């Protein structure tokens, strides 16, 4: 009698819970939300809380749980699966992460050219004549994410000259990636700051389009973890630590990188050639605390600059 709080997507979730169920007898309901209501909603339920799992989209909405005392420190083996993002907490799993990268079109940029920081993006546009060929995605979570991310890099006043540098490039905004990446394809735009697996998706129908990541440590490079934790709450202890343990298990995280796109945590998965290892993204992310990123802050900053 398994119930899961879910952040992340419906269509991605109910095909590994169909598994489950199916495999284990174990009869699951889960509620869709954002990372946000979830919070909302285990603050308000209390002890009264019908919720077992948190399966979040961020390991920003899983700190805060962690925050707010809400979940039960982990099997010490299942901390052992994943290869990374193991919270010092360790009162939540990671499952997938998903790595911010620049998109672009190779037909009009030449990847020796790219800046080495997203920091250097207004510049490089200025001088490579890209006025109103740079796209964005301001509404999009984990550009949100990555703002918040150079906030706790560099500072709020070094991202906010970004913001505006940025702004007097007129960038066109899309309502989401597989939009820009269109655009990017049609040439109505030549770059733009976007989740790997969107670029990994659009090779895969055949698009080419170039892959940059920024120098290691970068902002750029930004690590975007989904995790699952076991809530305090639960009276399904044994079923909830088998479902955490199927995340990780080699045909779940074959699902996640063959059917998402997304990095597995794992070993025994076959590997998809337009990601670097797993080890490489790592030595590639700006190492913050993630549970801890800014994103409020990001959110008032994005909204005073009249990015949002």
């Amino acid at each position: 009698t398994l119930t899961i709080y879910s952040g992340r997507g419906q269509s991605l979730v109910e095909p590994l819970v169909k598994q489950f169920e199916a495999e284990t007898g174990i009869r699951v309901q889960v509620r869709y939300s954002t990372d946000a209501q979830i919070l909302a909603a285990l603050q308000e339920e209390g002890s009264r809380s019908p919720a077992d799992l948190f399966w979040a989209n961020t390991a920003g909405a899983l700190g805060q749980a962690s925050a707010k005392g809400l979940l039960r420190p982990l099997g010490e083996t299942l901390l052992e699966k994943p290869i990374a993002f193991v919270p010092a907490s360790r009162t939540w799993v990671p499952v997938t992460v998903r790595l911010r990268v620049l998109a672009y079109n190779p037909d009009r940029i030449k990847a020796e050219e790219l800046p080495e920081s997203l920091l250097d993006l207004p510049r490089f546009a200025r001088e490579k004549g890209l006025v109103g060929r740079v796209g964005w995605t301001p509404t999009y979570s984990s550009f949100q994410d990555m703002v918040a991310g150079m906030i706790a890099l560099y500072g709020e006043e070094k991202t906010r000259e970004w913001l505006l540098a940025m702004k007097a490039l007129a960038p066109k905004a899309y309502p989401s990636n597989p939009a820009m990446l269109d655009a990017i394809r049609a040439g109505e735009v030549d770059l733009g700051s976007t989740n790997h697996y969107y670029v990994v998706r659009f090779r895969r129908a055949g698009y080419r389009l170039g892959m940059h990541h920024f120098r290691d440590g970068d902002a750029g490079n930004l690590a975007l973890v989904t995790g699952a934790g076991l809530l305090k709450t639960s009276k399904n202890l044994a079923a909830a630590t088998r479902f955490l343990t199927y995340l990780l298990s080699p045909q779940a995280q074959q699902y996640f990188v063959g059917n998402i796109g997304e990095y597995p945590l794992v070993k025994g998965v076959a590997l998809d050639p337009n990601l670097l290892p797993l080890e490489e993204a790592l030595a590639k992310s700006p190492k913050l605390d993630l549970e801890k990123l800014p994103l409020d802050r990001a959110l008032r900053l994005l909204r005073e600059t009249g990015v949002l």
